[PDB]
């Protein structure tokens, strides 16, 4: 896919309901989807530990959420395959994110967020947006 322009995520995240989704603010999910993939929808992750992969601008991981059909011991949970989250249309991607933070752990579910995002301002990743 394509490569998003911050305000021009910022405006399609605040659109599909981001903005406080289970507390998270416009800001965190920001500050989330670069430090994971720099806006890349197309990014990809191969985990050779488990043979996972973390796939599209939220880094879903195929290990629990989608099936990508090579994981072992994959868990299904969104019920959907890992290509339908590298599409220029994220709506798939947003829907497993708000899945993923649905549960007990969060927005700390990513390790890419408890480095860079976690305990610090994100305000900035918005400033500018209009949103």
């Amino acid at each position: 896919g394509k490569v998003f322009e911050r305000c021009e995520l910022a405006r399609t995240l605040k659109r599909l309901g981001m903005d406080g989704y289970r507390g998270i603010s416009l800001a965190n999910w920001m500050c989330l989807a670069k430090w994971e993939s720099g806006y890349n929808t197309r990014a990809t992750n191969y985990n050779a530990g488990d043979r996972s992969t973390d796939y599209g601008i939220f880094q879903i991981n195929s290990r629990y959420w989608c099936n990508d059909g090579k994981t072992p011991g994959a868990v299904n949970a969104c019920h959907l395959s890992c290509s339908a989250l590298l599409q220029d249309n994220i709506a798939d991607a947003v829907a497993c994110a708000k899945r993923v933070v649905r549960d007990p752990q969060g927005i700390r579910a990513w390790v890419a967020w408890r480095n860079r995002c976690q305990n610090r301002d994100v305000r900035q990743y918005v400033q500018g947006c209009g949103v």
